């Protein structure tokens, strides 16, 4: 992931030292984010998958999906209609 | 994940030292986020999956999904209609 | 997850040292977040799944889903209609 | 992932030293991002997959998908129509 | 991934030294990005896949997809229509 380290040492027989660390930080910003909007989809025998990860830091993900065995998807004579469909997405 | 360490040491026989760490921090910001809005979908024999992770830090996720055995999805003569469908998504 | 450490040491035979750690913190901000809004969906023989994690720190998740054995989803002659459907999502 | 280290040392028998680290940080910015908007799709026996990762730092992802065994997708005489469909995406 | 290191040393028997590191940072910018908008697609027996990675730093991804075994996709006499379909994408 992330590893930081900061050291100082001295010996004897003025000083003003600075360490400033700023990784994912935001200052005076107007951030905005709008991932993954879905509208008016028709799914008959179908899959939709989304990872809408908006801001992760040092995050870990592990996935196993459908290792083994029969999948059958069958469709016939289905009727799907979208009419006058509008999507406005404005992550301003 | 995230590992930080800070050390200081001295020996003898002024000083003013600073350590500032700012990882995912937000200062004076106007952050806003709107992940994963879904509208008016028709699912017949269908799946929709979303990870709308908005801000995680050092988070860990482990998933196993449908390892083994028969899946069958069957659909016929279904009628699905959308009419005058509008989605407005505005993560300002 | 997250590990921090802070040390100081001295020996002999002024000083003013600082350690400031600010991980996921928010200062003076106007944060807002609106993950995962769902509207007017038709699920016939269907699944919808969402992880709307908004702000987690150091969080851990472990999942197992449908390891084994028959799934069958069957639909016929179903009628689904959406008419004049509007969704407004505004995570300002 | 990310590794940083900072050292200082001295011995004897003024000084003001600085270390500034700014990795993924944003200052005075008006950032905005809008990944992965989906509108009005028809999926008969079909898959749609999206990774809408908007801002990750040091993040790790591991995936296994459909290792083994029969997939069959069958569709016939399906009718799908889109009429007067408009999408506006404006990540300003 | 990314490795930084900073050292300082002295011995004896003024100084003001600076180290400024600015990797993926943005200053005074109006950045905006809008990857992967999808509109009005018809998928019969088909797959659509997107990685809409918008801003990753030091991120790692590993994927295994469909290692082994029969895939069959069959479609006949399907009718798909798009009419008056307009898409506007404006990552200003």
């Amino acid at each position: 992931g992330i590893s930081l380290a900061n050291w100082m040492c001295l010996a004897k027989w003025r000083s003003t030292d600075y360490g400033i660390f700023q990784i994912n930080s935001r200052y005076w910003c107007n951030d905005g984010k709008t991932p993954g909007a879905v509208n008016a989809c028709h799914l008959s025998c179908s899959a939709l998958l989304q990872d809408n990860i908006a801001d992760a830091v040092a995050c870990a993900k592990r996935v196993v999906r459908d290792p083994q065995g029969i999948r059958a998807w069958v469709a016939w004579r289905n009727r799907c209609q979208n009419r006058d469909v509008r999507q406005y997405v404005q992550g301003c």
